[PDB]
Formats: C-alpha cells, sequence, structure tokens
C-alpha cells in the first residue's frame, strides 16, 4: 500500500525542494567552499551527498539519486548520460584483464556490441547462455567468471528469465560473482532486482522514468557490497547526466505508477487479440499466458509495462515490409520506447539470429516489436487491423 | 575574423529555422515516415541526419558543425564532462598490450583513469617532463600507441614546444595517435590540429560555457582518427543532452569578448605578482620568463584567464585559513573558465604526487587564480589585502 | 477517443521535425531572409508565422493549435499564469462605461481584478449566485458586456447550471461575451464552447502542467471572440516563455491518464468522508448531493481531484495548527493540479468575505484537499489521523 | 566598479546553495510546513517570503535584488515581456480621468498602448517633443499623472535632457509619475532613478539576455512607487517564468564586457557614416552632433550598440531590395540587444505615421542599425558592399 505514495514522494526532502514540491535544478560545475574546513568537509564527503563538485553532482542530482535507492532499495546510484553508457561502464566498472562476463544471448545489442567490440581487445571475454537456463547456468560458471548479465524480459523477443533459478546457481558455485541485470522493461520497480540478490540494477531511465520521449539518462542502483566501487570507477570514466535531465527524471517518476498501470492494461488487449489473430504466428508478451517465461513473470512481477512482440504467419517481402510500415496512421516507426505514443519496429528472424550469439531462433515470419501509448486502446487496435489488412 | 566565425559558427538555416539560435530538439526517439526513410536514416546515422537521440539531433549537429569549423576538425565528438572526453577518447583508440605516453603535468583526473582504470586492461603509461621538446623520440615505445599532450600544463602552466614534439612523434611512429587536452585555449587560442595534433580534447565546462553552469567535454579530431573517435565513443554510450550542446553554442557568441578581459586581467594580474616581494615565482604562459612561454607567443594566438603563483613561504593550516576564507571576491572552488574568480592552493608535496618519475622545483605553496570579470582593480585589492594576512 | 487526441493534439511534422515533440524554440528576433519575406510575415504576424518573439515561436503555435482541436476554438491566447489570463481576457472585452456580471465563487484574484482595477477605469461589476440558473437574466444591465461563470466554483465547489445561464443571457443580451473559469476541467472534462459559452480560460498551472512547476494561463475563445481577444492581449504584452509552452504540451499526453486516477481517488476519498461522523458537509461534484451534481452528471464527461469538506466544528488556531501541521502526505500550498495531494483551511468567515453580496450556509472550517496520485489507503490514513487531533 | 558589481549582484548563498549561480526554483505551489509559517509568508508575500509561484520563487527574488541594486530602486517587478512591461507599469498608476504625457519618440506599442487601451478605459494621452526639455511645463495639464520618457528614442535615437524635463515637472507636478523606458542603456548606462525618475522600464529581452532568446521585462520603482506598482501589477497577473529570470541574472554577469564591445564597435561605425559620401545623417548618441549627444556626454556613462542613420536618397522598392536582400552579416529582423548585428529600413513617411502630432526632418531613407559582436571591419565591409549596390 505504498509503491504510488513512494513515487509521488522519493527524494523530495526540505533540502533539495527549498519550499517547491519538486527539488530545485542547481546548475553548476564550481560548488564554492566558504572555508578551507568547509572544503576538508565536502572533500570527506564527495561522495556522500555534500556538495563538492558538479562532476560528482548538485542538489539536483543528490534528490534524483535518494529517490531510485528508495525505490529500488540500493545502497547508491550512479547517473550516466543515456541507458547505453550505464550498462557499458557498470561492466567495466567490475572487470580487468583475464576476467570473463556471462551475458543472456537476449541482451540488448548495444550491450552485447560493448562486451564483442570494447572488452574483447581489453582483454575480457564474454560467453553467452540461453535465457530460460534457468539452474543451468552454473555448468557455464568459470573459475574467472566476474559478472553475470542478465536481462529480463530480453530485448525484442520478450523471454523471462527465471532469476531465483539463476541467482541461487550463481551464488552456489561463484558467490563473490556481480550480478546485474539491465531492468529498463520493470522501470526498476514491477521487478524488485535487488530483494532477489541481484548486485546492480541498470536502467536505459529514458525510457519509462523519462516517459515522454524527450530525455536520454541512465541509472545504476548497487548493493552496498558493490555501491563504492560502481561509484569511483564510473567516476573516474567522466560519467554523469546534466542537473535538468536529472530533474526531469525525478519529475517522470511521479506519474509512472498511473502511466504503467495504463501500459499493462492496454498492451496485454492487445497482445489478447493478437494471440487470436490469423495473421498472428505467436505473440510474445511475458503478462500474457503461454509467453516464454510467463509463469515467471507471474510470480516475481507486480505489473507490466507496454513494450512487446508478436510474429507474423509470414516472412514479409520488402514490397510488404513498406505496405505494412509506411501507412500506420497512429504506430510511429522509432527506436526507443517507453512514453506516450505507440511506436512498432520489424526485424526478419534472421536480423535476430545475427543479436542472438551461438544460437538460432525458433521461428520464421517477420518479428514486429510494439511500444503500447497512451492513445485509446480501441484506436491502435484499428491500427493494426488495418495494417493486417495491408499485407494479407 | 574570429569573432565573427564565433557569432555565425553552426547558424544555418536548418538549425535555427528563423530564430537566432539554433532550435532545441529533445528527444531519444527520432520518427521514419517510411522503411526508406529508415534505411537513409540509418546509412547516415553518424553523419547528421535525424536517426536516434544517442546519435544527436538538430541541437547537437550545430554544436558539431560549430566545435568542427572552429577548430578545424573532421568530426566533434559529445560527452558529459572533460574527464568523460578524456577517459572516453583514450580508450578508444587503446587494447591490451598498448603504451600511452603522457605529459607529467596532465590533468590528475586523466592521469587517475590512466594508472586505475586502464593499468588493470592491459595498457601502460610513461610519462615525459613538458619541456622534453624533440628528445621525446627516446621515449617512444614499440608499443607505444597514443601521446597525450596538455598545453599548457594543468596548475603549473608549463608550455609544450608542440612543434617539436609532434615531428618528433611522426618520425618514429607516424601513425600514432596525438592527443591534446586544449581546454585552456578554448580550442581557438591554439589551433591544435593545424600542428598536425590527431584529437584536440575540450572540457568546454570551461570557457565555452563561461559561466560556471554546466558540464560537457568535446573532441574534435582529424579525418584519419574520426570515424575511430566516433563509433568508440558512442559504444561507450557517451553523449551531451541538447540543452547544454545548446549553451554551448551559445557561449561561443561571446567567447571572442570574455577570452580578450580574462587575457587582459589576468596578465596586468601576473605582472604585479611577478614583482611581489612575497611570490617566488608567476606561472603564466603570457608572462615572459614562464616556463615555455617562448612557445605560447610564437604558437598561440592569446591567453586566457587561468594561472598559477609560488609563494615564498610554505603557508600553514592556519595562515592559509587566515589567507584563504577572508577573501572578498575571489571565491574556493574547482573548474574555472566562468566569470567569477577563483582561487585555490595547492602544498609542494601534492604536486610532486602528481608529477610522476619527476620533482617539483619549488618549495613555497602554490596558488592558483582564475581572472574573471571583476575589475582588475578589485581583484588586486582583494589579492594585496590577502597578503598582509599572510606576512 | 480523448486519451488518442491528447497524445497527438498539436503534434505536426513542421513543429516537431522527426521527434515526438514540438521543437523549443528560443528566440525574440526572427529573421527575414528578404524584404518580401518580411512583408509576408507581417501580415500573417497573428496567423501561425515567424514573425517576432512576441507573437511566438513554433513552440507557442504548437501549444495553441492543441488548444484549439481539445477546446474546439478559434484560437488560443497565451499569458504567463491564470490570473493573467482572466484579468487581460476581461479586460479586452470591456471599456469605460460597461459592466461585468460575475459570479460570486469566482477564485478571488479574479474578484479583485474586478473590483481594483475595473472600477477606478469606469467599469462596474455586479453578482449572481452560482445556482441562479435561468433567472440571471433580470440582472443583466444595458451595459452589461461580460458574463464571467466558474463551474466548480472556487474553493465551495457549485457547479453552475450552464445551459439555463447562457439561453437567459442569449434572451436578453445575444451579443455578450460569456467567459469561463474552466480550471477544475482542464477544458476538457467540460466543453464550454459547445455550450454557447464564449471564451474557456484555464490557469493551465493546474492539471496542464501537471506537476506544480510551471505557470501559465490560456484562454480559448469562439470564432465570433477571437480577433479582438487576441489583439487586445497582444497590446498588454501578454504571452508565455517558449519553454512553459513545451512543458504544457507535454502535459496534455498525460492529462487523460492523470485525470482518471484523480477522479477515481478523490471520489473514493469524499464518500469516505461524506459518512465520516466529525463531517458536516462534502462538496464534491461528482458525489450524489453536492450542489448542483446533477448538472456535473449531465454536463461533465468526468471530475478532477479537487474538492472541499465542511468540519462538524469551527477549529480554532490553536486546533487548526494541531491539525494542519501534523499532515504526512498532504501538504499545505496554494494551487492544485499536479501529482501531489494538497490541503488547505478557510473559517466560514473568509469565505462569507469573498462572496460579495452573500452569506455563507455552513459554520464549520472548510477544507479544501487536492487529491494526487499517491496511494488512497495512505491519504485516508493521513485524513484519519488528523480527525484524531481535532476529536 | 560596475564589472564586480555586475559579477556579483543578487549572488547571496540563500539563493545559490553553493553553486556560482542562483538555484532554479520552478514552483506554483510552495509548501507551508506550518499554519504558523503560512501566516508569516502570507504577512511577507510581498517581501520576498515564499508563499506562492506567482509571487516568485528564490530564482525571482535573485534576479530582483539584482535589478534594486543595478538600478538602485526599492522593488523591482517582473513582466513577460518589455511591451507588458511598459503597458502595466503605466496601468498600474492611471484611472479613469487622468492623463498620460508621452514622448512623440516612444517604442510604437508603447503608443498604441495608450491610443488603443487607455483611450477606452478614459485616460487620455499628449505628446512632447523629445528636446522639449523645460518647456515641458506648459504641457502638464491637472489631470496628468504619468509623464513617460524614453531617452534615446526609438529608431530616431533622440536623447532627452532628462534634468530639465524632471525639474520641470516637480515644479508643475510634484506627484506626478515619471517613467522612462531604460532599455538602450540596460538599465545601467543611464541611472534614472539617480536623476528624480520615478519608475525605470526595460525590455530585458535585449542587452540584459543579451543572445536574443528569452523575452522579459522588467521595472525597478523608487519607494514612493513601489507599493502600487507591484500590487497592481500582481492584479494583472504579471509575472516572469523562473528560467528566463535565471537567464536574465545571467547576462548581468557579461553585460559590462558586452556593452564596452557595442559601444566601441558601434561608434566606430557611425563615425565611418558620418564622413560617407552616401549618408546624409547619423543619429548615435555617443556621436557628436547627434540629436541630444550633448546630454548623453554628461548623464550617461556609455553607450550599447543600436543607432541608425538616414541615406542621402530616398531608395526605390528595387533600390531596397537590392540593399538589404545581399547583405553577408548584418540580417533582417526586429529587436535587437545580440550578438548578432541587424539591419532595418523605414521610409520617412513611416517614421511620421509614429511620430503623432509632428513630422519627420528628413527625406532619406532611414537605417536602424544594431552593431554585435563580429569583427568591425567586417561588418564595414559589409556595409561598404551596400553602399556600391545603391550608388
Ligand atoms: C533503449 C535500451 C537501452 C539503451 O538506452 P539509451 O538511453 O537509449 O542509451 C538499454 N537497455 C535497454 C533494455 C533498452 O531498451
Ligand atoms: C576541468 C578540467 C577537465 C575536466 O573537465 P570537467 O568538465 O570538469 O570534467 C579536463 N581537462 C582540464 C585541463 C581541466 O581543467
Ligand atoms: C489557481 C487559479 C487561478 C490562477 O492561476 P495561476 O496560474 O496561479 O495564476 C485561476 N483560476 C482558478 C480557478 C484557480 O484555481
Ligand atoms: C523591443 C522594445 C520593447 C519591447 O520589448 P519586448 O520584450 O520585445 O516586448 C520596449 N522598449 C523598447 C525601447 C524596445 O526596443
Ligand atoms: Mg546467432
Ligand atoms: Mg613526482
Ligand atoms: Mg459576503
Ligand atoms: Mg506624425
Amino acid at each position: 500500500k505504498h509503491l504510488d505514495t513512494a513515487l509521488v514522494n522519493a527524494g523530495r526532502r526540505k533540502k533539495y525542494t527549498q519550499g517547491s514540491v519538486n527539488s530545485v535544478i542547481q546548475r553548476a560545475s564550481s560548488l564554492v567552499f566558504d572555508t578551507v574546513e568547509a572544503k576538508k568537509h565536502a572533500t570527506r564527503n564527495r561522495a556522500k551527498g555534500e556538495l563538492f563538485y558538479g562532476r560528482r553532482g548538485t542538489l539536483t542530482h543528490f534528490s534524483l539519486q535518494e529517490a531510485m535507492c528508495e525505490l529500488e532499495g540500493g545502497a547508491g546510484c550512479a547517473l550516466f548520460p543515456c541507458g547505453a553508457a550505464a550498462v557499458a561502464n557498470t561492466i567495466l566498472a567490475f572487470v580487468e584483464q583475464g576476467d570473463h562476463v556471462l551475458m543472456t544471448n537476449t541482451a540488448y545489442e548495444p550491450s552485447q556490441d560493448f562486451c564483442t567490440k570494447i572488452l574483447a581487445k581489453l582483454g575480457v571475454t564474454t560467453g553467452w547462455f540461453d535465457p530460460l537456463i534457468g539452474a543451468d547456468i552454473a555448468n557455464l560458471i568459470q573459475p574467472n567468471t566476474k559478472v553475470v548479465f542478465l536481462e529480463s524480459p530480453g530485448s525484442i523477443t520478450m523471454e523471462v528469465h527465471d532469476v531465483p533459478a539463476i541467482v541461487a546457481a550463481v551464488r552456489r558455485v561463484a558467490p563473490e560473482a556481480i550480478i546485474m541485470i539491465d531492468n529498463t522493461w520493470a522501470a526498476g520497480v514491477l521487478f524488485k532486482a535487488l530483494d532477489f540478490g541481484i548486485d546492480i540494477s541498470i536502467q536505459a531511465a529514458t525510457k519509462y522514468l523519462i516517459g515522454h520521449s524527450d530525455g536520454m539518462i541512465g541509472t545504476a542502483v548497487a548493493n552496498a557490497r558493490c555501491w563504492e566501487q560502481l561509484c569511483e570507477n564510473a567516476y573516474l570514466m567522466g560519467q554523469m547526466i546534466d542537473a535538468d535531465t536529472a530533474y526531469m527524471t525525478s519529475r517522470g517518476l511521479r506519474t509512472l505508477g498511473v502511466r504503467l498501470r495504463q501500459h499493462h492494461e492496454s498492451s496485454l488487449r492487445v497482445a489478447e487479440w493478437l494471440a487470436q489473430h490469423p495473421q498472428v504466428a505467436r505473440v510474445n508478451h511475458p503478462a500474457l499466458p503461454g509467453s516464454k517465461g510467463h509463469e515467471f513473470w507471474k510470480r516475481d512481477f507486480s505489473g507490466s509495462s507496454g513494450l512487446f512482440s508478436f510474429v507474423l504467419n509470414k516472412r514479409l517481402t520488402d514490397a510488404e515490409l513498406a505496405a505494412y510500415l509506411d501507412n500506420f496512421s497512429l504506430f510511429s516507426m522509432a527506436y526507443s520506447w517507453g512514453g506516450f505514443e505507440s511506436l512498432i519496429l520489424a526485424n526478419q528472424p534472421e536480423h535476430i539470429a545475427a543479436i542472438r550469439p551461438e544460437a538460432e531462433v525458433d521461428f520464421s515470419g517477420t518479428l514486429i516489436r510494439l511500444h503500447i501509448g497512451l492513445e485509446n486502446v480501441d484506436d491502435l487496435l484499428a491500427d493494426l487491423a488495418a495494417g493486417f489488412a495491408r499485407i494479407v
């Protein structure tokens, strides 16, 4: 009986708000020390919420960091220019040459590319696992495995991990490993990752936290064991976010509850319609019974967001792809998601297989990924129905 | 002239659309009307076509065009701050087994990135005296990949002989990546890429923003190194928000009038300090006798407002408090490049600890000043009152 | 299809230019490429062509198009806040010797504009009971130029019978300008222009912005009244900054989902208060039995989250402090329409003083609540704890 | 010490909270922790205690303090733009039956406010020649309540003899409200309140913002007039958004270095125009021979960069296009006070139409220039090429 109240109030303390409802926006590089003693005090608390230097943050950042720590149950929150920077720099913060990373083969493609194109040449190897491996992940853990990287639901194809089984297996074989999750789909709040034994919860706050498709920012909330190393190594890479975007992220939290409930209701309705449609082969929605890992979503999540995908009954030709995608009236073609607008994107099976390392896909039709926004669901259904008629 | 270029750089109709300044386009998602439009945007995702917010919007493109014009580069990568620009530009060009050769006067966070991040990834770092000049050739190893310059040096303000260093590097390792932290010159008082440096890095936070209220890093690369810088910085998710990019473009418009005042005022202060009976030496690139001044005179078109001086005595903590706590106009803070004057102190052992494989040549307390836009006679009176407190 | 319209209103390519939201164009000067371009912009300076910052930029045009679509008007004037919109919209249609007829439940600053500004300029003001309905015809004078409505009324929440009032006004004074402060409905829960009202005024500060961090007023006029409103507001220099206009457009996108929560939660709180032994009366338009509820049910498509209730006793200043000072979730502040729940107390004599020529019909302290987006159980517990402190 | 005052004005710890610049506090609702705190805020709602966003936040308070310090006033009211500041400051001091006496060189929208808004409200307007000096006494009527000055005049740049005007007004109507549009001087090059003027009004849009990307009006009043200005502007809902207030404070920090460049460059251009064979007259307050130059020299501490000149001939329509359409650096746009140079043309009869009860004394085409921060030799070359197109 608290999440909605926590979202409205998280990070909103008088020291940050100074009498307004929202935190003040403190734009600053230089932060002034009135005395040498004040400078000494600030230096000793430069990572503990005392004004020291803009790269460590201002009151606006401290307010957002407190909100993220409260909502995701962590000991600290690092901020980044975008989600991709959060993933790359959080992984980097915990590896050194000779280490091994174990990542789900459904990870967001830029996350994979960071591992294969940056980490590889820096002496860090990456292995892969099927998202439904569950307890069998233990057999893949090597003596030098330092990081296990989860993403539930997976990117595009939406497979849900059995996180309890994975975490228990990792803690049995490699108790000191750093378990991370890209928790963007859950907005960090529909899946309480740190309560499951995960060490760090990473978000592209760009998506649901910002909620309006007009700001970019990454967050990483770490437990007490991992916070200091994440904080100091992210700082050595100069990672931070501007004060105004931090303000807009805090601001987005306030409507996250009401927004996510609509995204859940509308997207599940669309998925249930698609699941009965003669032109659809498969619907990948975590909240839909029968979807991959749905039993884990039902057990471990408190709700759903609005992003999912479905497979058409056929592989669209280039001409059919253009006829389908070019003539939507409400859905817009774009990258990213999590805003008020509904989006659509297409992928051929071989496009997905190319970003499923050491694995193949199990479908042959064209995959359509939908983000269901805040439009009237009957209008969205009519848009999709017209699209079906263009490719029949 | 530079003042005209600063006023107009990056201001094209496609960005400004009737206003004086570029529009502010806040976006993650960028919409493709057709599959063909998406294909075109993908092909030009790094060439100023709208593709995805992490690659930029019209606002970023305008700033990038301004920076390329002003610094004479093929591309400009953007970062959340100067420290991110340095760390990720170096990282973009190294791999396990490589070697980085860096001036021992590099900004401390730049050194810390090398010794704490690169070292654990199998990338080693070596050091050189800022005045080493042509003799840097003897320090280039078979695996040296990056040569990192910073002229003037951090805090102590030594000016490199860049033509001598570059010629020496190109004689031994013509393919090496030469980088410079060009923040003190705001990228315009020293045309790094015209000297054969490959990448000019800036904490745009300082003079480009110019008001101490935004943080952003830039890296302008020549044609040979741009694609690797662009794509590897992108793989690390590096970008800046649209509003800060707008404020950086906006800062350019007054950069000329601001720098001229910083130069005039700071040189007056340095000249007075150079004759002062409590001052051992003044480190100001524009002051005759300062280390590398002849190279500043030859290679720079002007000066900014940041410099340092060494006191005759080592202040005690009690004297440091009496001195610094009671200034009326100078403020204690990190960073610089704004309209306000700032002051910071370092003891010699503090500087020695960030001069790897080298010794300091002074024993008194080192004071770093940023000279802002206040009336210079008011600033001189503030400094004179300070001297009276540490007699 | 209100949710769809809210998501798309004002979003045309010329404004969004590839992003989901409009670009932010900050500008005073707007540049003309040729003499012919200057002529064209001058003729269309009030018709959505870039002429001068005071007339607006692309960002303002986007919001104005959205507001005209959502409220079904011919034009939308923008103002620095709701009070500026009310004051200047009334002023735009009066001259010396005119008469204004205003509901006695009007927002107090709206009353004060009439009694302190209009009065000294030769414009008189008369008052009517919010439930007068068709009997307003007897109050219309030959010089009555404006009839000003506010439904539900400020604080006490009485709902007008707008159809009866409009029909009566048109019978007697067909040319009179009928205005309404439609802030409680966010302009969308009550379609004022469809009822024959001429101008719908909003403190967009409230639900359109929706986060308590921006101030802006809007006034949407029908075709008959738009040109006069537009030009007379412009002569008073009324405008809003581009960034606030952007944030207002942005607020529209979540307005439907927000209002539905405000409706559900506030009605649940009202139903609990209506059975509470320490409550004398609940003033919620959506609650059966409230003053004008039958008119809300018939004429509105929903409810927002602002309402009030009367305590069984008039709290003393000591009891008022014990009550208000110790709420954990409700905050004491002016304004409303945000994500946070707010509480504000008015003693009955305070209300009577801002009910011109009328008395109040209650004797307990009046508590006005804005129900935000918090968990209702927590809000009820906060209210329950308050009751325990004054029982 | 103006540069030092500009850097530090309004920058107190209560507003800056550790940063160099004031915090940006966006707010409508301002929370009261207790009933006692609310009573204190209510009592001091116009005295810098947080009460309600329409009265201001910390950001507004900081700007107001800076403006009061820089212009030597008791209070500073904020408006959405300069036109709103003029219209509402006049309206704040008149009532039906009053008379306004305004210079016939007043900014045209200021005149249109008087003839189109004030007139229908029973307030009349008279006019005087800007060089009338002591002879203004003969135009003061028993009901003259406001005397409105603008020095230099709009477009034609005539400088008032303010001491002679004020002395005459105080002899005849000591209680009259003397106002001045002090935008050209940016409120700092002419200390209006020190001359006995009651209210100094500014389009802060111009030089205070300094970058053509924000609109805001200010009015600084002496102690005698502050309360009436403050409360009556508030009844009209006049305010500015927090972010623009921040950007205005920020513009102050470079105002000194900018104005000195605008002065130096614009006077160089004026001196060149004054000796040019294609120029009939140059209207620049700092140029000897210009109308009222002796008053500028005596009463101002410097110049900005806006002025005008008259061509030797009346350009035809074709010549106007050839002249204005082909400039490379000067842009055609309204407003001024930014970093870019601007050019606009007016035929004599256009000016005569906005010179009430007066004619113009020139027959050539009038060119108004704003001289920005570009290199002045580049600007001179642009103007020279323009002369060659019409010779
Ligand atoms: C979008 C996405 C990212 C990248 O976020 P950006 O802010 O766009 O860099 C990371 N993880 C997931 C799951 C994403 O969908
Ligand atoms: C300040 C500084 C940096 C770091 O810039 P930030 O924007 O504060 O991260 C980099 N290089 C130099 C020379 C600096 O002085
Ligand atoms: C708040 C309020 C206003 C004034 O709005 P502001 O934006 O604060 O000026 C006007 N009308 C009503 C009904 C209000 O509640
Ligand atoms: C531009 C101008 C104004 C009006 O200022 P805005 O902010 O554009 O409304 C007022 N006075 C003078 C002298 C001006 O030039
Ligand atoms: Mg594969
Ligand atoms: Mg050493
Ligand atoms: Mg009464
Ligand atoms: Mg005339």
